[PDB]
């Protein structure tokens, strides 16, 4: 599922990500634009050989099970395939665990590098609120 911008925002707002651990909805919509271009089926290999999956590019080393990443903790209890759904619940439950854990949203290199320090309200301009 390729989400529209405001379509994604409404889905993420409905799952309570708004100011979850202190990150306004716009941070999450920005993290998805750039992690996945709003695409639930997205995958990208990483050089450690791990893969990043779903609309927030959740990584198989630490967070889901993809049957090919040494030495996987599957700290979310899930198959990575399941994060590629149209439906975003499993990805949003696991993202809530990641962002808690220590480093906040800096767990997303794309957030750091491209969202952080910006007006991330532009990402929910024009959305029914
Ligand atoms: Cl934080
Ligand atoms: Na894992």
């Amino acid at each position: 599922k390729v989400f529209g911008r405001c379509e994604l925002a409404a889905a993420m707002k409905r799952h309570g990500l708004d100011n979850y651990r202190g990150y306004s909805l716009g941070n999450w919509v920005c993290a998805a634009k750039f992690e996945s271009n709003f695409n639930t089926q997205a995958t990208n290999r990483n050089t450690d050989g791990s893969t990043d999956y779903g609309i927030l590019q959740i990584n198989s080393r630490w967070w889901c099970n993809d049957g090919r990443t040494p030495g996987s903790r599957n700290l979310c209890n899930i198959p990575c395939s399941a994060l590629l759904s149209s439906d975003i619940t499993a990805s949003v439950n696991c993202a809530k665990k990641i962002v808690s854990d220590g480093n906040g949203m800096n767990a997303w290199v794309a957030w750091r590098n491209r969202c952080k320090g910006t007006d991330v309200q532009a990402w929910i301009r024009g959305c029914r609120l």
